[PDB]
């Protein structure tokens, strides 16, 4: 599975997405070269304005691309299960406000790595920070845990976001993931560990329809 990610790799994302009832649809497209942790993608709201904020999507919208350091290679899970592929579930809880829940399916179609997913998002306040469009178009670094979930014969993965509000507060989105595998091949069980990961957010200038500019860098630790 390693071997499908020693060069570029274009990518494919697809979301579908409705937040209280509020209906949208996101596709992605661009591609990603692990061995440098570097993944480039351009978003579009096919369906007209986005509901909720572009950064409250980040974490939704391949951690496959990460770079793994030579000697941390046994702890590659997202890697190994491919081309078959994970299933990457999450639920997020966005603090004084609604959650989101998402599934997806992370796997090869032909040459192109795509990421499926389905999204609902419940109990949002239509004038809170994520409806009301309050956050900042930016997006912190920060460290993502990861642990097998033996049972599972996956990972478990827990991690909050921070989204920067102009008043010089946060909105908390809290993380909690599960992946497993989709073959019944073998996988790689890590030991526990990070995925230290920064995003930057951008426009295209030559683009009219709402949409995100993401460039990420994610490169994996483990502590010895």
């Amino acid at each position: 599975g390693e071997e499908l990610f020693t060069g570029v790799v274009p990518i494919l994302v697809e979301l579908d997405g409705d937040v209280n009832g509020h209906k949208f649809s996101v596709s992605g497209e661009g591609e990603g070269d692990a061995t440098y942790g570097k993944l480039t993608l351009k978003f579009i709201c096919t369906t007209g304005k986005l509901p909720v904020p572009w950064p409250t999507l980040v974490t939704t919208l391949v951690q496959c691309f990460s770079r793994y350091p030579d000697h941390m290679k046994q702890h590659d899970f997202f890697k190994s299960a491919m081309p078959e592929g994970y299933v990457q579930e999450r639920t997020i809880f966005f603090k004084d406000d609604g959650n989101y829940k998402t599934r997806a399916e992370v796997k090869f179609e032909g040459d192109t790595l795509v990421n499926r997913i389905e999204l609902k998002g419940i109990d949002f306040k239509e004038d809170g920070n994520i409806l009301g469009h309050k956050l900042e178009y930016n997006y912190n670094s920060h460290n993502v845990y990861i642990m097998a979930d033996k049972q599972k014969n996956g990972i478990k993965v827990n991690f909050k976001i921070r989204h920067n509000i102009e008043d010089g507060s946060v909105q908390l989105a809290d993380h909690y993931q599960q992946n497993t595998p989709i073959g019944d091949g073998p996988v790689l069980l890590p030991d526990n560990h990070y995925l230290s990961t920064q995003s930057a957010l951008s426009k295209d200038p030559n683009e009219k329809r709402d949409h995100m500019v993401l460039l990420e860098f994610v490169t994996a630790g483990i502590t010895l």
